[PDB]
């Protein structure tokens, strides 16, 4: 009677979609048992410790609270008897992650298409910031492709809510951290804000324009600039020194000046000088209009 309530016994596994904490599978919700049910994407924990369950239930409320064309749609939850393990049910977006999709098609996706995706990602992020959420993991691997004309922000597993009276959230004991997408103040002080998401957005724009070429990925390029001999915590030390001296990812081969300019503006050491996602969406739509 309530379609946000999914009974797990009727979720049929179809295939694994990704692993990151969590796993996403494609399932058919098939309560008539005749293979006609809806196909959905299902997120669950690999280690459902009490601490993880708690964070996961907050992630689910975050997603449930977001309604936007460029944010994946929440469908419901599955609850288990007893220990109360949880599965998050979302729409299945059939072209998969933007990182996989662009790696697969490469330059057959032209600049016009790349800037349409850019604009949509900007708009999803602008909307997220109106709720005072900080994504913390904006990367093409977390953006999903609905069809050739539409992408959506597709995972919120590191997303935090800003304190009422602060414009940043400080992470006291960091877990796995995608340091190659992090703003300098996130690396030095574990401070995350709208402005650190904007820094990561400039890294997303870099990914798009390199077409996910492996040798050109943010980890490969930063490791090259700090030296491939650096390891473990020394990578973070040398990355902090590099970014303080204005070491930056290079201009991608073939990248339009106006786009490259946006990236480098997102990567300002001065937090206040980074652009807003409101203004990025305006600028990117003007660029698109110009083309
Ligand atoms: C984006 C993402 C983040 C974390 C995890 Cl655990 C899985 C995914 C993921 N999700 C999907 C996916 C694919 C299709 N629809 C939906 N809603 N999700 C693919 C992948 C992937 N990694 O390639």
């Amino acid at each position: 009677r309530d379609p946000t309530q999914f009974e797990e016994r009727h979720l049929k596994f179809l295939q694994q979609l990704g692993k990151g904490f969590g796993s996403v599978e494609m399932c058919r919700y098939d309560p008539l048992q005749d293979n006609t049910g809806e196909v959905v994407a299902v997120k669950k924990l690999q280690h459902s410790t009490e601490e993880h369950l708690r964070d996961f239930e907050r992630e689910i409320e975050i997603l449930k609270s977001l309604q936007h064309d460029n944010i994946v749609k929440y469908k419901g939850v599955c609850y288990s008897a007893g220990r109360r393990n949880l599965k998050l049910i979302m729409e299945y977006l059939p072209y998969g992650s933007l990182r996989d999709y662009l790696q697969k098609h490469k330059e057959r996706i032209d600049h016009i298409k790349l800037l349409q995706y850019t604009s949509q990602i900007c708009k999803g992020m602008e909307y997220l910031g109106t709720k005072r959420y900080i994504h913390r993991d904006l990367a093409t691997r977390n953006i999903l492709v609905e069809n050739e004309n539409r992408v959506k922000i597709g995972d919120f597993g590191l997303t935090k809510v800003l304190p009422q009276d602060k414009e940043y959230y400080k992470v006291k004991e960091p877990g796995e951290s995608p340091i190659f997408w992090y703003a300098p103040e996130s690396l030095t002080e574990s401070k995350f804000s709208v402005a650190s998401d904007v820094w990561s957005f400039g890294v997303v724009l870099y990914e798009l324009f390199t077409y996910i070429e492996k040798s050109k990925s943010p980890p490969a390029e930063f490791m090259r600039m700090i030296g491939n001999d650096k390891q473990g915590q020394m990578i973070v030390f040398h990355l902090i020194e590099l970014l303080k001296n204005n070491g930056r990812l290079p201009r991608p081969d073939g990248c339009p000046d106006e786009i490259y300019m946006i990236m480098t503006e997102c990567w300002n050491n001065n937090v206040n000088q980074r652009p807003s996602f409101r203004d990025l969406a305006l600028r990117v739509d003007q660029i698109r209009d110009n083309m």
